[PDB]
């Protein structure tokens, strides 16, 4: 059974049993609270095929997280503009960060991952050795104590929340080792099923591939856990069309050289093989 | 019956979990990633195939809510579940020889009411310091029930080295639709035999309290697990438990109108109709 069917079953379940729920963007949703899917990472990569996923954005965003950057312009300069609106002059001013340069998102994911608890000044400051390097801690624990049941990386920081351009969505993840296989579970508090969730799945599956490579393990499962799983009201008709498509076999992800530390990965080390998504289809809520 | 969700998770681990050694040296059968949904509508999921220590559930939660990190304050209620982790021996093993007996460091109660504050010891006055996540959750439920960010997080990487134990029930999220309040817990590690039934009751209770404070009806408790495991010396006891038919879940009654979360007391709560099967299981250390 194709792993993508779990995602399609979730979409189906929301369209059939979700409740109408108003939301921040004013678009309105159909919503279910509490969902879980399991995507195998064993000799395949769960890049969804019934609608193309912006893989270049997935990879560049994750590398940007890993170097701890909070500058939207540093991601934009790679051709990936997904964070640009949240670092714009007008958006930053609406939140009262007039003293911030354009692009300064505040202490969002990459900062929390690499420097949790350090004091947030601006995006150009030097934070070397400041705060808790959760990402390296996870990697070290996987190597020395793979049975550990507390291998956690948490972007949800209640103290830093008011400094962030947006509150963390993919809020907490946990790693797990058994039978030589590394698995990862993401707690995602809020999931745009049509446009966001496929990207999120690829993002954390990639992270698991990267950490498995660094630690000499084989990728196991990505477990995707949702809080508010929702379909925006203007996605119902496109998704009903998407749901009639049969998934194509997932692609593979190849890592093209031996990499020793998480910081040393670069875009050219990765190749998605055999990705043949169905032809395109959706308006994004703001 | 909602207890079948728990029993089916136990069965799944017994049938499909992998052997995995663990911190305690006991060894486990283990599945990574599970989820169950327990309805809170007109019933309370206090498990029946084995008696749950409801007095400990209620008193521990009230102890969380007032922000205590002192195991002696819970013990004086006749609930000793935290006493070993506050003992001198345990504190000396972690490197806390300067801390007095009972001082658990900045565990759940501190994180829930004072996230980000500087911890000193269990006797300090933390009034107004840090983020009161618990009150923030209640306020947001009242003012913006559609909010998709209603989170209380006990996992604090900065404070982890100061805690007696790393938080197990690590983060929870609340959700409102159709006048019903739901809660999802992310529990990183679940002892299915002895811990999980207590965890379910604890967060089902928390949801009843907040619904009462906010004028809403309890909806679902969604229980999400990371390492869901059965200790190897629990296998035979649990196989007995799995043959027991569940009895209908008791009801939880709140005995007066309470206005703020800090004003609940033990006397305000009554469990009606709890007829569990006889208790059975050795505790990992
Ligand atoms: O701008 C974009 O943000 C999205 C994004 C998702 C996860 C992530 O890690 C980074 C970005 C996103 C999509 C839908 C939403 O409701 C909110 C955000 C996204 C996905 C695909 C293409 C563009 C975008
Ligand atoms: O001492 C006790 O800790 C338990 C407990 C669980 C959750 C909680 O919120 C508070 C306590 C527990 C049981 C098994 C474990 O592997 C670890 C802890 C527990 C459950 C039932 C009776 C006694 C105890
Ligand atoms: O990584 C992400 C970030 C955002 N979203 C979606 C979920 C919501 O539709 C919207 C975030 O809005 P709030 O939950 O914060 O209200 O974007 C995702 O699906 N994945
Ligand atoms: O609220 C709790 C606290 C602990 N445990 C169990 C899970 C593990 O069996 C053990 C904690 O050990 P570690 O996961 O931290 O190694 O206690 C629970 O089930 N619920």
């Amino acid at each position: 059974r194709h792993g993508e069917l779990q995602y399609l079953r979730q979409v189906e379940h929301i369209l059939r049993c979700g409740f109408k729920k108003e939301d921040r963007t004013g678009t309105g949703t159909l919503s279910v609270f509490g969902m879980q899917a399991r995507y195998s990472l064993r000799d395949e990569f769960p890049l969804l095929t019934t609608k193309r996923v912006f893989w270049k954005g997935v990879l560049e965003e994750l590398l940007w997280f890993i170097k701890g950057s909070t500058n939207a312009k540093e991601l934009s300069s790679k051709g990936v503009r997904i964070w640009d609106a949240n670092g714009s002059r007008d958006f930053l001013d609406s939140l009262g960060f007039s003293a911030r340069q354009e692009g300064d998102l505040g202490p969002v994911y990459g900062f929390q991952w690499r420097h949790f608890g350090a004091e947030y000044k601006d995006m150009d400051s030097d934070y070397s050795g400041q705060g808790v390097d959760q990402l390296q801690k996870v990697i070290d624990t996987i190597k020395t104590n793979p049975d550990d049941r507390r291998i956690i990386m948490c972007a949800w920081n209640p103290k830093d929340l008011p400094l962030m351009a947006l509150p963390p969505c993919h809020a907490l993840c946990q790693f797990y080792v058994v039978n030589g296989e590394l698995s990862c579970q993401l707690y995602q508090r809020s999931g745009d099923m049509g446009l966001g969730v496929p990207f999120n799945i690829a993002s954390y599956a990639l992270l698991t591939y990267m950490i498995a490579h660094i630690t000499g393990l084989q990728p196991g499962d990505f477990v995707h856990t949702l809080g508010d799983a929702h379909i925006y009201l203007n996605h119902i008709e496109p998704l009903k069309i998407q749901l009639q498509r049969e998934p194509r076999p997932f692609p593979k992800l190849k890592i093209l050289r031996k990499v020793e530390t998480i910081d040393d990965f670069k875009v050219e080390d990765f190749q998605i093989e055999g990705y043949n998504p169905h032809p395109t289809i959706m308006e994004m809520a703001v």
